[PDB]
Formats: C-alpha cells, structure tokens, sequence
C-alpha cells in the first residue's frame, strides 16, 4: 500500500540506461529487462527509498550547466534562429523530460552537449554519431520528441574552453582552454540529426513498462 | 629443492580467482587452466617469492574489519543465537579458511560482508544472489563448509553506517552515515543461503590441483 | 589541398592500436578498419590539427626514461655486448621508429621494457610472452625489425628499483625498491625473442595504409 507512492519515471536521459534488449528475440518479446537495465533500475529504487543518488555530478557536467547559455546562443547563430532555453519538464505515463530548446516552428528539438576536451569532443561525422549512439543521446532525443510531438532533433555537441573554475590542480590549462581558442569556432560544433522512430518510442514504452513493474518488486520488499 | 620449501594452498576467499573454467569441455576435464586463474596463481607465486602483496587493503575491507565484532552481533540477534567470531584457521592440502562464525549445533558457517554504502549493499534478493555469485562468495562458502563439515552456509550482507575515520576528503558523510542511519536496522541485512554441493568441493579441489601444479613451474622458474 | 600537408605515418610503439583485423576475413581483405584502429586514427588526426596530445605520459614512462642508460647496460652485460642507445629515427612511407639497440653484428633489435613494480613485471617465460603480445610488441618489433633490415628482436623487460623522484605519496617505498634490491638482477630480467615475420610486415603495410585513408578522410572533414 505505502508502495502504490513509489511510482517510476525513467528520465529521457537515463532511457539509454534501460533501453536493452535480451540478446535472446523471444525474451525481448515477452518483456524481459536485461542484467544492464535491472542494475539502473535498482539504482533509481534505491534513490527513491532511501535518497541515495548514484551518480552525484562532476566536472564534466558542471561544465554544461555553466557553458548552458552559451551552448544555445551558438545553436541559435549556427541556424539563424532567436533560441531560448525550455524551462519546462514535461512527463507521460513512462517518462519526463526537459529538453534545451524547443523549435515548434519546426517540429524540432535541439539538444547542446558541452564536450570536456579535444580529446572528447567529437569533431568527426563518424565520431558525433558514435558518440550519440554510444552515449543513448539518439534515445533521448526520442523521449523528447515523443514528449514534444516533433518529428526531429539535432544534438549540438559544441567545444568551448573549459572555464577555470573547473580546471583542477591536474588538469591542463594549455590543452582545456588555450589549444581550443586557436580553433575557429564554426569548427567546433558538429551536430548529428536525429528523425523520429515511432518504432523506437514503442520500444521506449514496452521497456519502461518492464522496468516499472521490476521497480515496484524491488519496492515491495522493502515494505 | 629449494622449491620443495614452496607449497600453494589457496585461501578460501581467493578461490573464485582461479575456479573458472574453461570453455571448452575438454580443456576443462584435462584440468587447463583459464588465464585468470594463471594470472592470479602468479600473483601468488610473486607473494611467496618476493613478499610482494598485490592486494594491500583499502577502507572497504578496513570498513568490515571495525565492524566485525558488531556484524557478528547483528547475525545472532537476527537468529535468536549468541555467536562469537571463530579464532581458527583451518587448511587441508588445498585450501585454508578462518570463517568469521561456526554453528555446530546447525552445521552451519554465517559469513558477514559489510557493505560500503547503499550503493553497493544488496538490499535486493537477486541483487544480494548475484553479489555472491560475481564476488565469488558462494565458493569461499563452499571452501568453508569444506573445512568445517558443514551442510549449510549464509552470508549475511549488513549495512552499516561508514565509521568516521574511513571517510576520505571526497567522500560523503551525509551518504555514508546519514542516510543509513534513517533506514531500519532489519532492513540492512540481507541473507544469502548456500547449500552445500559435493560437486562443487570436487571442482574446487581439480582446479586448485592444477593451480598448484602451475605454481609449482612458476617457482621452478626462478630457482 | 591544406590538406596534402597532413599525412600520416604511424610510430612503431602505436602499431598495435590499428593493427587489428575485423572479425569478418572479407572485410579484412577488403582493408576496413576496426572500431578501435578508427579511434587511435582519430586521436592522431587531433593531435596533427590541433596539438592535443591524449596520451601525456606518467610515472611508468617516465621510470624507463630515467633508467634507459641502466637498462641498456644491462642488455649488454646479459649478452657480453658493448651496446650503446641507438640515435636514429627512420621512416619509410608508413611507419617511423627509434629503437633502443641495433646489433647489426647479428641483424638483432634489442628493446628494453622498464617495469614498474614487481607485479606488473613478467618474471615468468609464459607471462612475458602475454606481455609482449597484450602490449602489441611484438607488433612493433616487427616494424624496427622492417626498418632496420633486421632478422630479429629481443625484447628485455627489466626490473629496477623505482627511483625515489617518482615514488608519490601514495605509493610504497617498500614494494618499489626495498624489495626489488632483494631479488638478485639476473633473476630481473626477462627476454623474448620475436623472429621476422614478412607476412606481418606485409600485414603492417596493409593495415597503416587503410589507417592513412581514413587520416586523410578526417583531416579532409577540417578544411
Ligand atoms: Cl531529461
Ligand atoms: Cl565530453
Ligand atoms: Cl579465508
Ligand atoms: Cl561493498
Ligand atoms: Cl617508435
Ligand atoms: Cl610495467
Ligand atoms: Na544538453
Ligand atoms: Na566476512
Ligand atoms: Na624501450
């Protein structure tokens, strides 16, 4: 009873975390989580019984929070476009989400990703849409879509210095801010095109279906 | 000779380094070895021959060592028994063992595993399975039931709170003390059962067999 | 056309990262590249365009260039050779190298490979062996053996006492040198002998040029 006020909703940004299907065709169809899918689904029960957050935020993200306007600007100047960041969080039956920017003009939405370094910015074609993949930023974007009744998205990974403030006794100041300054600006941001799956987003539901019925198990016995 | 003065027995807690077998059948029944297990018998063979200690210790180990003695207190008031850590260690021609409790009155050795933080603690039954199962727990049980004549083994993972001087700089009290003090005590252990198995003491004494056997030319080398 | 001033050669010590085949023999034969020769390209392709070094160098490589001139004495007392640490890099139209010992006398290369600790050093003949594989080289033996017209490489790993400079608070005085000076030196050093091999000659020449065309395919995307 206490357990009918533990509820999930996967972020869209954490969908990639669950996105998994059994290796096995069979399994996928009759909804089975992967290993992968239920360990990220114990980490979410264990924050909501007991507060404890897994993944508390670093450098890397704190970069992306202080470099957020930033991001958008150069995504507005990049497509001739006024944009401001989306404030709002939207959610279904299976998911929330607050995407960067909104474009419903264009049935689009807009995602910046501040890269750390060189090292990680993917300057390459090849490179960006690896890393999306890799990273489940092609799922998120769909969570958004589905979220925003869009047909596209375009995730903007964009390299800018890292501010000094997060540089730390280790890092180099030489490498995360002096060699990105030598590189012209309109090199530094590539973006990979994402078209709506209404495939995937069903994918998205049957997933995050079997993940809130394994939540409200691993809820149940610790009530 | 001199190598004669060099004898392998593998500590019970050590024994899912070298259990593995390979996947091919074959292999496995002419008693090869996996390459993880070779990798850890050289590591056994580098401590004996130069003193030299892969694993040093850390605060998660120095964690359970503190709060031994109330571990102990927490698996005998969950069983209504007044249990005292058992003192021995025992050995047979392949392995050593000093369980941390022995029921003889039950056949029954309990182990205790503190857990770090919440994170880490398998509050899950099939969490707390297939922690024992990839830590190789159900093994060193296996191992003492081995030494000690015992039908059955529990481990009993507990959750306390992080004693103060094991939190480092970067570490959180607030998750590693407060938190854990907000959840009841009777939902911070959770028992896994293991059944003796005859199969498995056989397997551990082929593979120790041949881990021995390794050894020994690893020690030839050198001499 | 900038771009005819990008070209890629790839050192002997970086061989082993676009060495690798892809798991299907028609695509091997039809010279694509793995995932991970494609990443180690793309962070050569970075560092030419914009200076960004991903690997700087530590406390291992720094151990074996404090000790470079020790080792070749070593490599020279093993053999009752006067051997002096080889000056010159050569290049061919793929690759570039410096060994350490060119033997012309024998057609021989000799490498010396600098330890950090004990367990890192392959005491053992089968352990050296998996060293020299795992860390590509043998792979990059063949590419001095390729540039120096050599019939052969010995590979010397060696084990010296770490010298203090490089001992940081975290690490052991005792494991890295005390220990070590126990161990008589003849028993630290450890050689693997890599015979030429023309058919993997001929598998670098393939594999660097696959390498150079996507290089060439990368810098392209920047100009
Ligand atoms: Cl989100
Ligand atoms: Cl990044
Ligand atoms: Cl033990
Ligand atoms: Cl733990
Ligand atoms: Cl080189
Ligand atoms: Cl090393
Ligand atoms: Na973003
Ligand atoms: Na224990
Ligand atoms: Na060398």
């Amino acid at each position: 009873g206490m357990n009918n006020l533990y509820h999930l909703k996967v972020r869209c940004s954490s969908l990639h975390k669950i996105i998994g299907e059994p290796k096995s065709k069979a399994d996928k169809e009759a909804g089975k989580l992967t290993d992968t899918a239920k360990s990220a689904v114990r980490e979410m029960a264990k924050f909501d019984l007991f507060g404890y957050n897994a993944f508390e935020g670093n450098k890397y993200t704190q970069k992306g929070n202080e470099l957020e306007e930033q991001a958008i600007k150069l995504s507005g100047v990049t497509r001739g476009l006024a944009l401001k960041k989306n404030t709002e969080r939207r959610e279904n039956e299976f998911i929330t989400g607050e995407c960067d920017i909104y474009v419903p003009s264009r049935k689009l939405i807009i995602d910046t990703k501040c890269s750390w370094d060189i090292g990680s910015h993917p300057f390459f074609t090849d490179e960006a849409q690896e890393k999306a993949k890799k990273a489940g930023y092609d799922i998120q974007m769909q969570g958004y879509m589905w979220l925003w009744d869009c047909d596209q998205a375009q995730i903007d990974f964009v390299l800018f210095p890292t501010p000094l403030n997060l540089i730390s006794a280790y890092d180099s100041d030489f490498k995360l801010i002096d060699l990105v300054e030598q590189i012209p600006q309109i090199r530094r941001i590539t973006t990979v095109i994402i078209q709506r799956d209404n495939e995937l987003i069903d994918k998205i539901k049957e997933r995050v279906s079997a993940a809130q019925k394994y939540y409200d198990q691993l809820i149940s016995e610790m009530s």
